[PDB]
């Protein structure tokens, strides 16, 4: 069902739209049924889980049949199936948080292998397509690599990743001396 991918550090918003009579009783949970957030009657109630100080909702839409789940500071461990339950309707949504980093420090001199990675979640091995201002790209996933570094690289590289029919991209900055 809903595959939604996030970028480590940034926020995401999953969707949960109801088929009811506008604005009702609902809640979001994680794979194991520990409640994340819902509604003590008319307002929002977030449990005590590991995501409380960073989980949220938009109660203004609990009027037009929508109950989202907002998460800030995306951690890769934040990945797992979340479930929304709006009255008699259940809705599965898997979150895959991906983080692309520069196993160097995102800087480099003129001539040495540049290594990135892609730190994955509890349930995945992903595919990377990092282009570069200079057309080409590398492949693989968990670690990519290069070999030598042609000085025309202190610009913007582009880095896409697509999971279970869905995609995200980490456009990065690289630096090359002389």
């Amino acid at each position: 069902k809903k595959v939604v991918l996030g970028k480590k550090g940034d926020t995401v918003e999953l969707t949960c739209t109801a088929s009811q009579k506008k604005s009702i009783q609902f809640h979001w949970k994680n794979s194991n049924q520990i409640k994340i957030l819902g509604n003590q009657g008319s307002f929002l109630t977030k449990g005590p889980s590991k995501l409380n100080d960073r989980a949220d909702s938009r109660r203004s839409l609990w009027d037009q049949g929508n109950f989202p789940l907002i998460i800030k500071n995306l951690k890769i461990e934040d990945s797992d199936t979340y479930i929304c339950e709006v009255e008699d309707q259940k809705e599965e949504v898997q979150l895959l948080v991906f983080g692309l980093t520069a196993n160097s420090d995102t800087h480099l001199l003129q001539g040495q292998s540049l290594t990135l990675t892609l730190e994955s979640p509890p349930g995945s091995s992903p595919s990377v397509q990092c282009r570069s201002p200079r057309g080409k790209n590398i492949q693989g996933g968990k670690t990519l690599s290069v070999s030598q570094l042609e000085l025309q690289d202190s610009g913007t590289w582009t880095c896409t990743v697509l999971q279970n029919q869905k995609k995200v991209e980490f456009k990065i900055d690289i630096v090359v001396l002389a």
